[PDB]
């Protein structure tokens, strides 16, 4: 498992493996970091979210969200304090990806759904 302290630091480590692949605005990343997905994303920002989810092993390369695998991965992704919120959001957003065809959009829309269904503070790497 991870502690809250390890979680908050993991956010930066995850970002470091994905951000360099894209052209991104710091203010966009700042907003996603606090779960504010309330602004139009660029293609780059959407594909950044796919890179993050791919690292997490929660989507495939087609951006299809894998709910059972996400649930299995949660202890490697969030601290105990965030487990139930995350469980609830996986359940609410498991089918979000089926409304979209393009892989980066599929992941971005699912992440946005997580942020919107989060009954507490939501943080994206």
């Amino acid at each position: 498992h991870m502690t809250m302290e390890q979680f908050l630091t993991s956010l930066d480590m995850i970002r470091s493996g994905c951000a360099p692949k894209f052209k991104l605005k710091t203010e966009d990343l700042d907003r996603l970091r606090v779960g504010d997905f309330n602004f139009p994303p660029s293609q780059d920002l959407m594909c950044y979210t796919k890179c993050v989810a791919l690292m997490a092993g929660t989507v495939n390369k087609k951006g299809e969200f894998n709910a059972p695998k996400a649930l299995a991965q949660l202890p490697h992704l969030v601290p105990p304090e965030m487990m139930e919120m995350s469980r609830k959001s996986v359940e609410a957003c498991r089918d979000t990806h089926k409304q979209f065809k393009e892989s980066c959009e599929r992941v971005y829309q699912t992440a946005k759904c997580f942020s919107e269904n989060a009954d507490g503070q939501f943080m994206w790497p």
